[PDB]
């Protein structure tokens, strides 16, 4: 048999951190920082009421796996002798004798976790001593399959078959005590690495090449450029599908997808390597696509990449349920497999969610991800408004919160996803018309009373976006922009004063109809692929070697200069770009009283005004009732000169075309860009340091800090192909004409504006930072990922600051 | 025989007095004052070495006129003693023995100047003594022919008969002494003659009746308003004879004179009664007269209406040259033996003339004054043109000096008369020429380089009347008033450029053409007697008794209340009394440019122009480019109402008339002044006071001073009967109508001048003068001015304020 057991119990439970100094109440800080702190955290579990269970399992467990595992055979084990000194003085020791008594006639040997070489005959009482004084028991880390810290304890000075040995370890890699962290991981967070990480023969500067550096700094720009074109290709490919549509055939926003999703892939298959069949098989889960795939088909072939995806996430505690990854994916070799094994730990999972606060409303999710072999992402989102809406608020609501500067942009989404509705997108719907639904209709989000007259979201973006810079004028946009039903649609209203459907009443086609043809412009005219491709990255010089030093804890990069050419060749926005934006614009024919309010009727020309009426006129004095004869012709002649048959539409024509809308031909150009403009990547003395992910993880890139990327976007030409007055019968024309002076403003605001915001030579610096991949996914900047030294824990929190493990002290 | 004579020679010299205290430098004192100094000066006299010849000379006059006169033809007279013993110490004494031997054998009396009753036998030597002791000879003045201070000495206690004489004046009335006074005068100045003249029962107010005063009241309002209406008929009916005259045929300003010579009478014989047939021969006297009258004729007739007009005049020293006219017109019954009696004194006069440097430019007038016998006062004013315009201008400037309220009439009658050929009006000239080449021609007086631009006098008026009153039309009156060659004739410049004489060149004929139109207007249109006959001052209650209070030195009116009604009717100034002045105008039909420089091309309008090209237009602020497309068509429009062949006169016909001038009838009334205004002369315990003329003069009035006479010019109604615009083509016609908006503003202007300028209830305080004249020229308040107490001197200084006979204490 085996040696007498007591209190073999091992279960017990984690530990917790907590804040220091003025740091972020999330804390989930690396090892090392409490380097002295680790002891006496461990010496509370050594003295309390689950230290001796523990400390017995772990004996029991030595002396099973670790003394007669490879014995018992022809050796029996008993421990006559067996004693403990667990005092309240958090002092431990202990003392064991061994008899190893054999029933065989033979002659044996002794397996021993030391040096120890004895012979014993037949019929032999083997003797065996454990001695350990009272000392104070060690602390050593272990690294925990979620990369927590898994404390240890060691022996100091014991001695075995009579002989100190020093450094005794008590099965290390894992201990019976279950003394976990959930704040505190194995391994140096991120400047604890860039300590082992790079120096004069470490690993990021051996395994960093002046050539790679070349190639990947090179490459930065060229990936930037060719995902910028595929990005512009794409909406311009679905863009066209889009306005080509006939009306009142549905086409989703995914049935689409699948008419380009090749590009998706090559879009992200540039973005990160590896991550094409991805989304291709993403955006082809849903039940309007054509060739639908199951959400473990999608899951288990790319896994990797996902793996990766989540890594990159910034909530630390992913990690924890990415733990369990390779164990379920471990011995899978179809998707089947992968649902079948789901299905076996789902007793485990679903629990586990369900208790969880953070999770607990994703419940019903996970709930089908084991319930159907057939799921879709996209028909989960789209069966799950209420959740995925909820977490979706929440999330751009954190978003504004940490960016102001773009808080126009997430007022926006948010606005859009207070809608249930607004996740049809990703079903079976019409994209076209409900991003006419979503974005340009009246919103009555509410149920006190009425809130209907919250208006559309992009006249709520506009009257953010146009603030406060034009006043005067933004009485027009009330009574053209901000009242208009193609941009408006005033829903509940269509069904309120008509109520027999005229054709002008339903807003709902005529806006679709104009978004359609929006759509059809810029898809086949502007962002066509023939359109596009006069736009090229040539390379400029790309020969000098980018030479890296090394000295001590540093890697610089001697001297960079990469610089490319983009040429815009001929860009032709074609007449229709801006000539469906101006269809947007209400064609109704009432001109005069519009700009007689815009004009006279205004806050400032009435003041002037009455001032005049009542005095006023200097030098003349006594001619007060010329006057009233006086700014009653300044602003008969400006009506009058008023076309009336002339709407917005026409007098935004003749600002921006000139020439009428009627003689302005759709194929014509109304901007060409041409020239080329300049990246001059440079840099002297960069420093080169390792950029990780935002989880823990095996993969790593490096960053080259302070490249300055001065965009040089001088000589280029963006000219206004129409720059004269063409117009034959202008909206404001005679001896006041005013829609040729407004072309003229127009012409002299747009050369303005090409001088000032387009090319100024544009400054700026950031971090160029590099994950480069090799053929087969082997990315050369690979960790070993085992060792607590080189597992960088990048959403730690560094010590230099200062966090002590006490409350608040 | 008679008594023996030593030092019988009289002949002696005046003297003068000195200024004290801070009086003018032109004393002009009366009597009084140097009460007590009289006898300190004659001391002087009566201690220097002309003293005792005049003391003998006294005494030889007193001892042949007083002494043997009614004697000696029966009683010889013979000075057996006679001693005097005036010494150093100014005290005076005598002693005389006269012995009265009769050779005739009869007896007879002795007549002395005492009440001495002696009879003395034949043959017998009778005796007379004359005692005087030593003692102060006192002083009593005498009237000298020029009312001054001619002092006499008289002996206080001497003995005649052996009887003491209190008292004696030596021979009173005239002395051989010649102490006269060239300053002072014998009488009461101003105040110490109202001690004699009022009071209870003394001279004015036992001479002023309450009906007097009454009837002179109301004769005061009708005079002025019978000497207005005459004024108005004059100009009127010598301004129609101009007005028709045919043009190239003079017409002087007298032969038009002698039409209206009558009238002239009737007003300057109720200015002042008596003064009729003067005016009426004076303006005969000329030799365009039709009857010519010599000055002498002009002289003899009305020589008491120029001896009141002397009297009128306002500087002293004429007194004295009119204290001779009275023997001068001794014992002439026609005016050929006052010719010759001229001629006789002109031996003396011309001396005397030639010999005061203020008569000396004078010699040569008086000359042929007493050289031929047909003389004309206006011939000799035209023949004399330079002095009489030297005394002209020192005149006005002396007015100018004391009148700086009416400093603009001066100003322009010393422009006027700076010219010595202004004096050809009275004379054989044009009136309706020289006017126009006097009142409306440039001036070029001086001779430097030249000064030609000093424009006409017109202009100059102007220019001094709106000084800075308007100024951005001042441009217009420096395009149209001060650059019209109807008002600036611009002398010099015709035969310059066109040396040819054209029909326009000569404006020298159309100005006066158009100066005979206007005064054919205001002749026989306005100021006609059919016009002027319908305006009534008809008394209001004109029956209240105007009682006179006296009580010692005072006489009050004691309620003085009349009102009189001056009833305008239906005055109508019809059009021509400014239809001809708006033809004054130039016609030039370039109103485009003058308008425009007047409202655009101005110093106001520039600057907005410029500040809201380079900024500006609140609200917009981009656009910039616009503003020359505003501040075009603005301007534009206006220019372009403006009719092409309209002048200034046009554009003033449509401000005033309304109608255009083509269709606006001459007969029509352009101002209708009706209904009636008040003259309240009123008051309450008014003092009444003596009133003299400017200098010593027998013929009094009296004045009321503190007469309230309001003149309530309410319930008028100056009406223009053309309220409302007519016209058919206006000058600026259109939508910007500014012809009709600048006729409304003339007639709201019309309605506030005739509210506040107009009836207004104007209140006014001052002293009702009159100085009323009997049937034959016997005026009531007529002085004795004899004896010297009632001599009364206006231009005398008082005494209250400080005056000694000292030089400068």
């Amino acid at each position: 048999q085996p040696a007498a057991a007591t209190r073999i119990t091992v279960e017990n439970g984690t530990d917790k951190l907590v804040n220091y100094k003025s740091s972020p109440q999330q804390l989930f800080l690396a090892k090392n920082a409490l380097k002295d702190k680790l002891q006496g955290e461990f010496d509370k579990f050594l003295s309390d009421a689950k230290a001796f269970p523990a400390l017995t399992a772990d004996l029991q467990e030595w002396v099973d796996q670790q003394l007669f595992n490879p014995n018992q055979s022809f050796f029996d084990l008993s421990a006559p002798r067996s004693n403990f000194t667990l005092s309240s003085d958090k002092k431990a020791s202990l003392d064991f004798i061994f008899r190893f008594t054999n029933f065989t006639e033979s002659v044996q040997l002794l397996k021993l976790p030391e040096g120890v070489s004895v012979v014993v005959d037949s019929k032999q009482s083997f003797d065996y001593y454990v001695n350990a004084s009272a000392q104070k028991l060690l602390v050593l880390p272990l690294s925990l399959p979620d990369y927590t810290l898994g404390l240890n304890y060691m022996f100091d000075h014991i001695t075995l078959n009579g002989k100190v040995v020093n450094k005794f370890s008590f099965n290390p890699f894992k201990t019976n005590l279950n003394l976990a962290f959930s704040n505190v991981y194995n391994g140096v967070d991120v400047f604890e690495a860039q300590k082992n990480l790079v120096g004069k023969g470490k690993y990021l500067n051996t395994h960093v090449k002046a050539e790679d550096v070349k190639k990947d700094v090179n490459a930065n720009i060229k990936n930037q450029f060719d995902i910028a074109k595929i990005i512009a290709e794409l909406m311009g490919k679905a863009l066209k599908e889009f306005g080509n549509q006939q009306e009142g055939q549905p086409l989703s926003f995914l049935k689409v997808m699948d008419k380009v999703k090749e590009d998706f892939e090559k879009l992200f298959n540039l973005v990160r390597p590896g991550l094409g069949k991805f989304v291709k098989d993403l955006i082809q889960s849903s039940s309007q696509a054509e060739n639908k795939i199951t959400v473990y088909k999608l899951i288990f072939d790319n896994k990797k990449t996902i793996l990766n995806l989540l890594k990159e996430l910034s909530i630390p505690e992913l990690n924890s349920s990415l733990g369990l990854v390779d164990v379920l994916f471990d011995g899978i070799t179809d998707s089947d497999g992968l649902y079948e094994r789901l299905q076996s730990f789902k007793d485990l999972i679903v629990p586990a969610v369900k208790t969880n606060e953070k999770t607990a409303a994703l419940s019903p999710l996970i709930e089908e991800l084991l319930t159907q072999k057939d799921t879709y992402v996209f028909d989960l989102i789209q069966k799950h408004k209420g959740i995925l809406t909820n977490l979706l608020k929440n999330f751009l609501a954190d978003f504004q919160k940490s960016t102001p500067f773009m808080a126009d942009q997430v007022a926006i989404f948010t606005e859009l996803f207070d809608n249930e509705g607004a996740f049809d997108l990703f079903g079976e719907a019409d994209f076209v018309d409900k991003i006419a639904e979503l974005f340009l209709t009246k919103r009555t989000v509410k149920n006190g009373e009425k809130i209907e007259t919250k208006d559309s979201l992009l006249v709520t973006s506009l009257k953010s976006l146009l603030g406060e810079k034009v006043a005067a004028l933004g009485d027009l946009l009330d009574s053209y922009i901000f009242k208009n039903e193609l941009l408006n649609r005033s829903v509940e209203v269509a069904k309120a004063e008509a109520k027999d459907t005229k054709g002008a009443t339903d807003y709902k086609k005529e806006q679709a109809k104009a978004l359609k043809k929006l759509f059809k412009h810029i898809g086949e005219n502007t962002l066509s692929k023939t359109n596009l491709d006069k736009i090229t990255l040539k390379e400029v010089k790309n020969t000098e070697n980018v030479e890296l030093e090394e000295t001590e804890t540093t890697l610089k990069v001697k001297k960079l200069d990469v610089e490319y050419k983009v040429e815009l060749g001929n860009f032709e926005i074609k007449n229709g770009l801006i000539k469906a934006m101006l269809e947007f614009l209400p064609d109704t024919k009432d001109l005069e009283t519009t700009l007689d309010k815009l004009l006279f009727k205004g806050e400032s020309y009435k003041a002037m005004k009455d001032k005049y009426i009542k005095e006023g006129f200097p030098g003349y004095g006594w001619a007060k009732g010329v006057v009233p004869g006086a700014f009653e012709s300044i602003e008969n002649t400006f009506k009058s000169a008023i076309d009336k048959t002339k709407s917005i539409r026409d007098l935004f024509g003749d600002m921006l075309f000139g020439n009428d809308l009627s003689s302005v031909k759709e194929t014509d150009s109304f901007i060409t860009l041409g020239g080329s403009f300049d990246i001059k990547y440079g840099g002297e003395n960069l420093n080169v340091l390792p950029a990780y992910y935002s989880l823990i993880n095996s993969e790593i890139g490096y960053q080259i800090i302070g490249v300055d990327t001065t965009i040089d976007a001088t000589k280029v030409k963006v000219e206004l192909k129409n720059k004269e007055y063409k117009g034959k019968s202008p909206a404001i024309n005679g001896q006041v004409k005013l829609s040729q002076s407004f072309f003229n403003v127009w012409t002299n605001m747009f050369d303005s504006i090409t001088k000032q915001i387009f090319q100024k030579k544009y400054e700026f610096k950031d971090n160029i930072q590099v994950f480069a991949r090799n053929e087969d996914n082997t990315s050369r900047l690979e960790l070993d990922i085992s060792d607590p030294e080189q597992r960088v824990i990048p959403f730690a929190f560094v010590d230099g600051f200062g966090i002590q493990l006490k409350a608040v002290d």
